[PDB]
């Protein structure tokens, strides 16, 4: 057997994460502030006869710093004074805004609050096109609609054309949050990246930043940094200790890539546990994925996904030496979870992120047939079997692992496939699909996703990108519509997957498959946030 040759580029990381040792004096410094910090901006939530603009305004900066996670029963308790008083009586700017923070919230205020700010067409009046902060504002919530509300059906081309055309002229920071949100809006941005982002470029070069928020912005941010340095140093031990680099030379090396998307679906200290099972999670299904796409035989791999369905060691026999490595490593992972879920009665969950690997492994294979015989299926029985090799349904299940409060219930909402989880799954999906098209057009794969749409609807390339487009505009509007109360489950189990449509849109931003290739793409936001604390 003469494999395919090696082109994966080598970790650019080294050894670099591996070990970290917390300052405990600077990390109980900085807790020790925070906490009177806290406690500052808790009142200042608190407070009384504070106008809606002022208030709406203060939500917005403590979720923009990355420190609202500490004030959820106030922010929700604000907004939800505000969704019943329902005032109507404000300009663009607050108008937006307030739609915006009600939605993310779940709050389906009707978008008829922006009907004041159009004419008989329901097109925005043109005369709004000189407010910029209206524009910003207009321009972010336009992102967050459902199928509800073709009344901003234009909102996203309006405020985009006349910020591009102000941007330029616009004094700082401000230029540079309104050039930022036409790169990337706030709601579909990983929700630490823009943290970062917005505490160092923006809020820290205001004239009128709140002092104390900042401050507990910054202090926040770094200390969380330091559990996720512990955390990826603990992984990265695992994944050294795996020594897969070796072992399995035709993988992918990414560990800090995953623990990357890990940190995407949820940064809060809580989900410490949770993110460190879904990482070597992500990790293993990585290996998995190279060893369909890059290396594994027709046979082999027939072997391989027969083993993973009957889930027993007594099947290690039965594989090549180099499958048998992976294999072990992956029920011996399973196990590990089971006994880390133990002492908190959990291990019971543990059987639904295998069932969803055996899928993925099932589709993998799959998607092998389909390429050896040159078969080319229409659209429906393409995504039938190419959703569930995103992994995100099996990414999802695993993010509840660790979630201390993430019930059987919530395990058996999630294998149905909701709406908001397979909306998540399509975006992820189509983006992939765009992005690989010409890469693996010439690498001859005759199944992909647009090849199955031109085929099947006898369109062109063109037609079929923009098709997987618009299937991707569906599926956000699903997903906002998924946020909306009441919600089939907690709020806790939909955000991450809410955030696994983030990172997708993240990691392939300008069209590149950024966790194969982290250079140009996850690289600056490693450095970003795992490196570089915020100087203060």
């Amino acid at each position: 057997i003469v494999r395919p040759v090696a082109d994966f580029s080598p970790s650019l990381w080294g050894d670099q994460f591996l070990s970290f040792s917390i300052k405990n004096q600077v990390a109980e410094k900085y807790a020790k502030e925070i906490e009177a910090l806290k406690e500052q901006t808790r009142n200042m939530l608190l407070a009384t006869g504070m106008k809606l603009a002022d208030t709406l305004n203060l939500i917005d900066t403590i979720e923009r710093l990355g420190i609202s996670y500490h004030f959820e029963k106030e922010i929700d308790d604000i907004l939800d004074q505000i969704y019943n008083q329902n005032s109507n009586c404000n300009d663009l700017c607050t108008s937006a805004l307030q739609f915006r923070l009600l939605r993310q919230h779940g709050f389906n205020i009707s978008p008829e609050i922006f009907s004041k700010f159009q004419d008989e067409n329901g097109k925005f009046k043109e005369s709004l096109a000189s407010d910029v902060l209206g524009l910003l504002n207009l321009y972010e919530a336009s992102h967050v609609r459902t199928h509800a509300d073709d009344i901003l059906e234009d909102a996203l081309a309006f405020s985009t054309i006349h910020l591009e055309s102000a941007a330029p002229h616009l004094k700082s920071p401000l230029r540079e949050q309104v050039t930022h949100a036409l790169e990337q809006c706030l709601h579909k941005g990983v929700p630490r990246v823009e943290t970062r982002f917005f505490i160092s470029s923006i809020y820290d070069k205001e004239q009128s930043k709140n002092n104390v928020l900042l401050r507990f912005a910054k202090l926040d941010f770094n200390l969380l940094q330091m559990l996720h340095k512990q955390e990826l140093a603990q992984v990265s031990r695992w994944w050294k200790d795996l020594d897969f680099v070796t072992t399995l030379p035709y993988a992918r090396d990414r560990v800090v890539e995953c623990y990357f998307w890990a940190l995407g679906v949820y940064f809060e200290p809580q989900y410490s546990q949770a993110r460190v099972m879904l990482v070597k999670t992500i990790s293993m299904i990585s290996i998995v994925d190279d060893t369909f796409d890059a290396y594994g035989t027709v046979k082999e791999l027939e072997a391989y996904t027969d083993a993973i369905q009957r889930w027993d060691i007594n099947e290690i026999d039965r594989l090549p030496d180099y499958m048998k490595i992976s294999y072990k490593a992956i029920l011996d992972l399973y196990k590990d979870y089971e006994k880390e879920l133990s002492s908190a009665g959990r291990s019971h969950i543990v059987c639904h992120a295998i069932e969803r690997m055996k899928e993925v492994v099932r589709n993998y294979n799959v998607e092998s047939t389909w390429f050896i015989e040159g078969y080319t299926p229409p659209v429906s029985e393409y995504l039938s079997n190419a959703l569930a090799t995103t992994t995100y349904y099996y990414l999802a299940t695993t993010s509840y692992l660790g979630m201390k409060s993430a019930t059987e219930q919530d395990f058996e909402w999630l294998s149905k496939n909701p709406k908001i989880l397979e909306a998540s799954v399509i975006i992820c999906r189509v983006i992939d699909d765009t992005a690989t098209y010409e890469v693996e057009k010439s690498r001859g794969q005759i199944a992909t996703g647009i090849e199955c749409c031109m085929r099947d609807y006898g369109i062109s390339t063109k037609e079929a990108m923009a098709k997987f487009q618009n299937m991707a505009e569906t599926a956000w509007k699903d997903i906002n519509e998924g946020l909306l109360r009441p919600t089939p489950v907690s709020t806790e189990f939909l955000t991450p997957i809410l955030n696994l449509a983030r990172i997708v849109e993240v990691t392939y931003i300008h069209n590149l498959d950024g966790y194969t290739h982290p250079e140009k793409v996850l690289k600056p936001h490693i450095i970003n946030l795992l490196v570089d604390s915020i100087k203060i």
